């Protein structure tokens, strides 16, 4: 099974809590995180893009770096880990994404890929006057279909004459083309989203589910595998979990409870047994060996090819993962 790190490009990472570690996302922190992940043979690092926050006491995701320039800087200080940036497709023309991807292909020596998202959060786009309207919910995947067709032409041949409802290319040129076949990843959960991924993505990100119910997402991965049969392409699922690990199960549970006890309800109001403290994320809470075991269970779910991990504390969570959890995982014996 592959393991990636979801890098905190947003302040406080994925915990919405006065008792959680408090930190701004800086280049240097993301650098320390990704270089530590790489030291422990993490397979990839991904940042999201988040153009508007949720406020409250912790000003949750009010402070966010931009994904392509962050990952270009991280590519320059790494040498093995795969690097993925997220394009919010409403905000960047496809030929710019195509040339940015070529550029980070160059920085990284072929280690770069792109996570394509339609955008769902209307205010992220409305705030800058670029929301298409409420037709967009229904048409997101049509737009994204034309978008990726333009990227495919440009990465494949260096040119595109594509013409659709949303784009008009007139002998559009992008060169250099990527040194390696450019990976596209998607995080579709809907039927349309999974059918998008089945056609154009290398893999699909889905949400892990429950607290300490590691195989609860299985039906989502089942649907994604069914979507992939429709195109004959091999598009596995990567599953997002938060790991809250410690020396014993009791100690990890005490941390989790402590985090939930500091919940920042004001920030939580703007947004809207799993907790909203981490956006109801799939959470694995346990001793190092309990977490290793639960992650081994994820690896056995049909369709599951990797996990994307957040931590309560990235610097020491990556360290304990690599020192205490990973060496116990069957799916990492390679
Ligand atoms: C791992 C992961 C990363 C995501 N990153 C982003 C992001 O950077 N920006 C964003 O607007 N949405 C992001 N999303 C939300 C999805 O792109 C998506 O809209 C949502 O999962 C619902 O699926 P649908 O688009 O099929 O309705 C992410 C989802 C997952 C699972
Ligand atoms: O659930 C989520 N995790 C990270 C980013 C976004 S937008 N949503």
């Amino acid at each position: 099974m592959k393991i990636g790190v979801f890098v905190p490009i947003g302040n406080n990472g994925w915990l919405i809590s006065t008792h959680a570690p408090q930190y701004m996302p800086t280049f240097e922190l993301n650098k320390a995180i990704v270089q530590k992940a790489e030291h422990y043979h993490f397979d990839f690092a991904l940042s999201m893009i988040k153009l508007r926050g949720f406020g409250g006491k912790t000003e949750f995701w009010d402070h966010n770096l931009e994904s392509f320039t962050l990952m270009a800087g991280l590519a320059a200080v790494t040498s093995r880990i795969q690097i993925y940036a997220t394009a919010a497709t409403l905000t960047l023309p496809p030929a710019i994404v195509a040339r940015m991807a070529a550029t980070i292909d160059s920085i990284s020596g072929g280690r770069f890929g792109v996570n394509l998202v339609t955008g769902w959060q209307k205010p992220e786009y409305e705030q800058m006057g670029i929301w298409p309207g409420d037709d967009y919910f229904s048409r997101r995947y049509d737009y994204l279909t034309e978008y990726v067709q333009v990227l495919r032409d440009l990465w494949g041949t260096g040119k595109s004459d594509f013409k659709g409802d949303f784009f008009t290319m007139n002998d559009c040129r992008v060169s250099p083309q990527p040194s390696v076949p450019m990976k596209v990843i998607c995080a579709g959960q809907s039927d349309a989203g999974m059918a998008f991924s089945a056609r154009y993505a290398d893999f699909n990100f889905c949400f892990g589910k429950g607290v300490n119910t590691p195989t609860a997402f299985a039906p989502t991965a089942a649907r994604m595998k069914q979507a992939a049969e429709q195109t004959g392409r091999d598009v596995g699922s990567y599953v997002l979990f938060m790991v809250i690990a410690d020396e014993t199960d009791d100690a990890a549970r005490a941390k989790w409870e402590h985090y939930k006890a500091g919940a920042d309800e004001e920030a939580l109001s703007w947004l809207t047994p799993t907790s909203a403290v981490n956006i109801n994320m799939g959470t694995l809470v346990g001793s190092y060996a309990s977490v290793a075991r639960m992650l081994d269970e994820v690896a056995s779910v049909p369709g599951a090819e990797g996990v994307l991990l957040t931590f309560d504390d990235f610097l020491s969570g990556i360290e304990t993962f690599g020192e205490r959890i990973q060496p116990l995982m069957q799916c990492r014996a390679h």
